[PDB]
């Protein structure tokens, strides 16, 4: 399963096993970057399985062709994965100037 900027407002069911990923295209803003809550990222039902985070901002005023800040959670356990990724300035993030992503997926 894979998520992308459109999934910023998605509700879906997923199949797992390989990987259940959540990727953002960044959309380089003005300091904000996509994190879960900022600096920290968590995957649900993680212990034996877990999430990797990898974010690549090519640009900062437009888009470096393929802005790509992703969150890859590898888990297999019957649960619902609500992915709220917060697009803020990593060193602070303006309380109401930061965006956020949210896909509602069922990871099992």
């Amino acid at each position: 399963h894979k998520v992308t900027k459109a999934h910023n407002g998605a509700t879906l069911t997923v199949a797992v096993g390989e990987l259940v990923e959540i990727q953002l295209p960044s959309n380089p803003t003005t300091g904000f970057a996509w994190y879960f809550e900022g600096g920290t990222k968590e995957s649900p039902n993680e212990s034996m399985f877990t999430v990797e985070n990898k974010y690549f901002p090519p640009d900062s005023k437009l888009l470096g062709a393929g802005g790509t800040e992703h969150f890859h959670v590898t888990v297999k356990a019957a649960g619902t994965h609500a992915v709220n990724l917060t697009y803020m300035r990593p060193w602070t993030g303006p309380s109401h100037d930061s965006e956020r992503f949210t896909v509602y997926l069922k990871a099992n």
